[PDB]
């Protein structure tokens, strides 16, 4: 209740046909990722985003369409300005869509990469997107909810370069958000998983590591994997720097000009911290919030 029932046609009409040309070039495609492709449209003067669910890895039709269930219901019970809002869905005929406000500057993954020729984001303005992050992962987590799919491709970013949560296909309830369960279909990013999250337990603490995650891409500029690179494991940054064989300063990303020494050790400093390998040892995202804030002074 409170979301718009779509026929597929009218989203087929309002993507030109899920065009697949960039919106760079003027067609529809905005971005990808395992469970779906994303298409700009307009419906009624108002600028959508239209996610069509497809298997582009290896996943049954079941569980696709739990996925969709899962995202309506987290959307239906949570409204913050640091999360998307969802305007409507289709689930007439064989496609799977899911309806949404537009997020004018896109992920912060393809910000941190300047994708398209963007300008490289100012370090006031990182500061500012990690804050709004926290602040989601906070509600989500406040409402007993656990992500489970925490990463710079999940963060979006609207006109003032507000952070916004998205992707809550994966998200579980836990029940007053102590107790962990396990789970025999483990899923997740690898690259921002926690261990134990490797193994199959569900729980808050897991979204803390991967947040840690991101933290470290906003602070470098660099994906999280890259094959061509040494080491391939962004997360391994962490270990170079602990045996003093490297420093923060080595990985600042040098497309930015107002990065201060203080801040920015004080940024890696959570990161750090989020990135305990033994999740009890981490702050919860009520201490991370805290944290970046005392990070602005
Ligand atoms: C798909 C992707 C990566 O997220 C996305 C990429 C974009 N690129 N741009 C360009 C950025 C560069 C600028 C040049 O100045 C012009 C526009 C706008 C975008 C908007 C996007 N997403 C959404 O609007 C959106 C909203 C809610 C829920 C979701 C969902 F869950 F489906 F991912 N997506
Ligand atoms: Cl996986």
């Amino acid at each position: 209740t409170r979301f718009h029932s779509f026929s597929f046609y009218e989203l087929k009409n309002v993507t030109n046909n899920f065009d697949e040309r960039p919106i760079s070039v003027g067609g529809n495609k905005m971005g990808e990722g395992g469970f779906g492709v994303v298409y700009k449209g307009y419906v009624n003067n108002t600028t959508v985003a239209v996610k069509k669910l497809a298997a582009m890895v290896d996943i049954t039709t079941e569980e696709l369409k739990q996925q969709f269930d899962q995202e309506i219901k987290v959307m239906a019970k949570c409204q913050h300005e640091n999360l998307v809002e969802l305007l409507g869905f289709s689930s007439d005929g064989d496609d799977l869509c899911l309806v949404y406000v537009y997020m004018p500057n896109g992920s912060l993954l393809d910000r941190l990469s300047c994708l398209d020729g963007t300008p490289p984001l100012s370090w006031h303005m990182r500061c500012k997107i990690a804050q709004g992050a926290a602040n989601g992962i906070n509600f989500l987590h406040e409402n007993h909810h656990i992500h489970r799919d925490i990463k710079s491709a999940n963060i979006l970013l609207d006109e003032a370069f507000t952070a916004k949560i998205s992707d809550f296909g994966l998200a579980r309830a836990s029940e007053k958000f102590a107790q962990t369960v396990m789970t025999s279909r483990i899923v997740g990013t690898t690259a921002y998983m926690a261990p134990e999250a490797l193994r199959g337990e569900i729980t808050p603490k897991s979204d803390i590591y991967s947040f840690g995650v991101v933290l470290l891409e906003i602070i470098t500029g660099l994906p999280a994997v890259d094959e061509h690179r040494e080491p391939q494991l962004l997360l391994d940054i962490k270990e170079e720097i602990e045996d003093e064989e490297k420093t923060i300063e080595d990985y600042i990303d040098k497309k930015m000009n107002d990065a201060d020494s203080t801040s920015v050790e004080a940024m890696y400093s959570v990161a750090s911290q989020c990135l305990h390998e033994k999740k009890n040892k981490r702050p919860d995202i009520k201490k991370v919030q805290q944290l970046l804030q005392e990070m602005t002074a």
